């Protein structure tokens, strides 16, 4: 769509696991972690980072590459969000996310979650947001711009922030990077 927007990863929020290309494009799991330091931002509990950007309006789109990749979670969150240890990941909290898990199982974090009957794993996904209709909306590339799940009446309230994560490496399968596409 028109209403793209460049977005660069914040590593001041990003949880010492997760390797960032020096562009702020991309980010991985890494085995061991880094030693860096004690900010109220970074997310100390699970594999979780954000975009410096922050919007207070109008309407903005993002597309993000998950080739080869068993699980990640994408989605916007409010900045309010407490960034310090163990959480539930639901709108509930401040996040409007999808995710994959468990290389076919998709859900949406609703309170509870909602599962997702998806006729084309998606290689990329689109997230669009319009902050005035309190809507966020997913959309699937691979399969000409079908919506894969919209949140809708969001109380958008206070500023809002990109949501990303790479999950977790445990299976082999989830060294590929959460990779941000040019448009
Ligand atoms: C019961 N809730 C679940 O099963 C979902 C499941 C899920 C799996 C994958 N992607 C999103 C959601 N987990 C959570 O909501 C959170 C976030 C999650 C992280 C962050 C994304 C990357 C890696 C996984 C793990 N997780 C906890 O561990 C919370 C914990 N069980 C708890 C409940 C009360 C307080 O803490």
């Amino acid at each position: 769509h028109h209403h793209m927007v460049h977005i660069t990863l914040d590593p001041d929020t990003a949880n010492p696991w997760l390797i960032l290309s020096e562009d702020r494009r991309q980010v991985r799991l890494g085995d061991t972690q880094q030693s860096i330091p004690g900010n109220e931002e970074r997310f100390d509990s699970y594999p979780m980072v954000l975009g410096a950007q922050h919007f207070h309006s109008g309407k903005h789109y993002w597309e993000v590459d998950v080739t080869g990749k068993e699980a990640w979670d994408l989605g916007v969150c409010r900045d309010s969000v407490r960034r310090k240890g163990h959480f539930l990941l639901s709108s509930k909290s401040g996040f409007w996310t999808i995710w994959l898990w468990n290389k076919q199982k998709y859900e949406a974090g609703t309170y509870p979650q909602t599962p997702l009957h998806l006729q084309v794993p998606p290689c990329q996904v689109g997230i669009f947001l319009d902050y005035e209709a309190g809507m966020v909306s997913f959309y699937n590339i691979t399969d000409h711009g079908s919506l894969i799940y919209s949140f809708s009446e969001c109380a958008f309230t206070g500023p809002l922030r990109p949501f990303f994560s790479p999950g977790f490496n445990d299976g082999g399968k989830n060294t590929a990077p959460l990779t941000l596409c040019p448009l």
